C-alpha cells in the first residue's frame, strides 16, 4: 500500500505544475494509485494536503544541517553548503518546489499555511551567531540581521529563476549572489 | 473629466488590495466616480487595465535615474539612491503595490503582463557598468551579475516585508541588506 510519503510525492508534482487552484485530490490519488477516500484517510482535505507539502519542504532543513556539522565544517560553510543544497532541491525536488509555489499562492490559498521565511531564519541564525563568537564574521555585522538577508536574499534569487527560467540557471544566479554575501559575512 | 493616471490610482488601489480575482472593473469605476463604459474606453478590459498597473510601476524609473544623474551622484551610488526610492515606493506608493501583487499572481492571471525583473535588471546595469569602468567596482565584478543580484535581492526583501509585515519594516530590512551588497561591491 501506498505511503504517506508517496502520496505527499504525488500531490507535489501536481501542485508544482498546476497550482493550488488546478490540482484536485482526485488528480492525486489517480497519480499515486489509490482512491479517493483511501488519500483522504491521510489528508481529509485539499487544505491540509497542501499544508502537509510545505510543512514537509520547511522540516527536512534540520537534519541536513545535523549532517553537514558533523563533518566539521566551520559555521560560515556549514550556512553556505545549506544554501548550495537548497538552491539544488528547488532545482529538482518536487517538494520544494509545491512548497513555494503553494507559499507564491498565499494570498489567494484559502488554507491555514505556515509562515514563510521565519523557519529558515531560524535555521540560519544559530550558525551565523557561532560565526560571529568565533571571529569569522566581519565585524559589526549582526547575526540575526545577516540570517534575515540571506534568507531573503536566496528567496529572491530562487524566485526570479523560477519565474523567467524554470530555475533552470539557478545555480548560477546563487553563485552570483552568494559570491556578494558570503564576501560580505566573512571577517 | 478622470484622467488616465486617476483611472490607474484607482484601479492600483484595488488591485493592491484584493489582487486581480477580486478587483472588478465595476468597483474600480465606483472609486473613480465614473460609469464603466467611460473606464473602458481607457481602458477596454480589466486584463489591459492590470497590464497598465504594472506598465506604469516599471515605466516611472528611467526618469527618476535621470533626476538622480543630473545632481552628479557616482554611478554606484545611483544605484544606491534608485534602490532607496525603490523601498520607499513599494512601502507607500499604491501602483508600486499593484504592481508587485499582480506580478506575485502572474502564474494565475490570464492576461499578458510583461516580464518581471528584466527591467530593473537592465537598468541598473548601465551605472553599474559605468561603475566598473571607472574603478568604483570591486575588481573580477561583473556589471551584469551584479545587476541580477541585487535586483533578486531586492525583489526578495521587499517580498518578505510585504508578507510579513505588510512592508511596513521594508526601509530596516534593506538597510541590512543593503549594506552587505554594497561593502561586496565597492572598491
Ligand atoms: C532559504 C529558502 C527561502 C525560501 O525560498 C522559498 C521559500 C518559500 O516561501 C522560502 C522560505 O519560505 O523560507
Ligand atoms: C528592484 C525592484 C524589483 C522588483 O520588486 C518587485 C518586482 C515586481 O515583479 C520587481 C521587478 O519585477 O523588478
Amino acid at each position: 500500500i501506498k505511503t504517506r510519503a508517496q502520496i505527499l510525492e504525488a500531490a507535489s508534482e501536481i501542485f508544482a505544475s498546476r497550482g493550488y487552484r488546478g490540482a484536485s485530490v482526485k488528480d492525486v490519488a489517480e497519480r499515486v494509485g489509490m482512491t479517493k477516500g483511501a488519500v483522504y484517510f491521510h489528508f481529509p482535505s485539499k487544505e491540509s494536503l497542501a499544508i502537509a507539502v510545505v510543512e514537509e519542504h520547511y522540516a527536512r532543513w534540520p537534519a541536513a544541517m545535523e549532517e553537514i556539522r558533523i563533518q566539521g565544517f566551520t559555521p560560515l560553510e556549514t550556512v553556505e553548503e545549506m544554501l548550495h543544497r537548497a538552491a539544488q532541491a528547488f532545482r529538482d525536488d518536487p517538494v520544494m518546489q509545491a512548497g513555494a509555489r503553494l507559499q507564491s499562492e498565499r494570498a489567494s490559498i484559502d488554507a491555514e499555511l505556515p509562515l514563510p521565511y521565519v523557519d529558515w531564519t531560524h535555521l540560519l541564525e544559530v550558525p551565523l551567531q557561532d560565526a560571529r563568537e568565533a571571529g569569522q564574521l566581519r565585524a559589526g555585522v549582526d547575526p540575526a540581521a545577516a540570517a534575515r538577508s540571506l534568507v531573503a536574499a536566496f528567496f529572491g534569487m530562487q524566485h526570479v529563476s523560477d519565474n523567467l527560467h524554470q530555475r533552470a540557471d539557478i545555480m548560477e544566479r546563487w553563485q552570483e549572489l552568494r559570491e556578494l554575501m558570503f564576501f560580505a559575512l566573512r571577517a
